[PDB]
């Protein structure tokens, strides 16, 4: 009676290489929806929902990918045809939240439009997808297509390797199924033993994703996992990710000169502060952020995924 949750099957960790296009948008697979909750409290900006679909085992996929979505409905211009795929980032591991291989998790920011100038919202323009998805009750169906991507694979050869996570909103995603593998899953295969280490960028308080999650995690492995937050509207200018990274920027410059993979997932606006804030830090050190930044790309350290 350890403290790993047992998952099945097995033979999930059996496959050499990623699954990818296993269902296209023509013939989508069709799930169906177990739950949908919303992850955040009344302060929040907006909702954010936690969805399960039922795959049945028919849809795998490695931690990292996205599945598609299309949503009911026809072309806004494209008579006759289907709305277009829009993918989401899986927020939870190959064998899912129930640790059998029959689910997946979506993580689904609704896109609601609001006029600037009067504030009204006018739901002809809110995003469909997202709006469709978070609406869903238990028994609908969804048309999946993927999964897709190979970007945000975990680089697995190395159990004892460094993971720096830097995510904002949905961004987390990903991370979330990296997490519940390093940390929360008996998986015989991988054993984790180095640092994985999250930094999570959020509105504020009310707007935090899964962070009972993550906060147990600090009380059970504090030598192998970090968990810093930084709330836009409720800290310490305010306070986005890159301050939080430029606080502990030495650190994190001497885990990348080990080695370190570094990823980033969310919203592409989070990028150019980002990386305002390496330069600079790279520039107080003595050293060049360009060449820096060539050598983690050449040696594959350097991963992202936003949008
Ligand atoms: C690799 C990848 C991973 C992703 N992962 C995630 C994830 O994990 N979670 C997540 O929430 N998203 C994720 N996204 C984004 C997701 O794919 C969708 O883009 C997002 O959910 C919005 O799609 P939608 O169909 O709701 O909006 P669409 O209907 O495509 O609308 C796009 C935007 O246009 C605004 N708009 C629409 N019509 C008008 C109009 N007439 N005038 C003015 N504005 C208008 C809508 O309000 C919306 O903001 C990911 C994208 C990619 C590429």
């Amino acid at each position: 009676s350890r403290s790993k949750v047992s998952v099945a099957p097995l033979h999930l960790e059996s496959a050499k290489e990623p699954p990818l296009n296993t269902y296209k948008p023509k013939e989508p697979f069709t799930a169906t929806i177990v739950s949908v909750e919303s992850l955040v409290g009344p302060k929040a900006p907006g909702e954010t929902c936690h969805i399960v679909i039922d795959h049945g085992g028919n849809v795998p996929y490695w931690e990292g990918q996205s599945y598609g979505v299309i949503p009911p409905g026809e072309n806004p211009k494209k008579p006759g045809a289907p709305q277009n795929v829009r993918l989401y980032s899986i927020a939870s591991t190959r064998y899912g939240d129930n640790f059998d291989g029959r689910t997946g998790s979506l993580c689904v920011r609704r896109a609601v439009y609001y006029d600037p100038e009067t504030g009204k919202e006018d739901p002809s323009k809110n995003g469909v997808c997202s709006n469709f998805l978070c609406n869903s009750k238990p028994g609908d169906k969804i048309q999946l297509t993927g999964p897709s991507g190979k970007i945000m694979l975990l680089p697995e050869e190395d159990p004892n390797a460094t993971h720096i996570m830097i995510a904002t909103g949905t961004g987390v995603a990903p991370f979330r199924g990296y997490l519940r593998r390093m940390f929360m899953e008996d998986v015989p295969n991988y054993r984790f033993g180095g640092l994985a280490w999250l930094f999570l960028g959020v509105a504020n308080s009310d707007s935090l994703l899964y962070d009972e999650e993550f906060t147990s995690y600090l009380k059970q492995y504090p030598d192998n996992f970090r968990y810093d937050k930084a709330l836009s509207r409720e800290q310490k200018g305010k306070m986005y990710v890159q301050d939080k990274i430029e606080e502990y920027s030495d650190e994190i410059f001497k885990l990348l000169d080990g080695g370190a993979h570094i990823y980033f997932c969310g919203l592409k606006g989070m990028m150019p502060g980002i990386q305002d804030t390496l330069k600079k830090v790279a520039e107080r050190r003595g050293e060049s952020w360009d060449q820096k930044l060539a050598q983690l790309k050449k040696n594959k350290q350097w991963h992202v995924e936003v949008y």
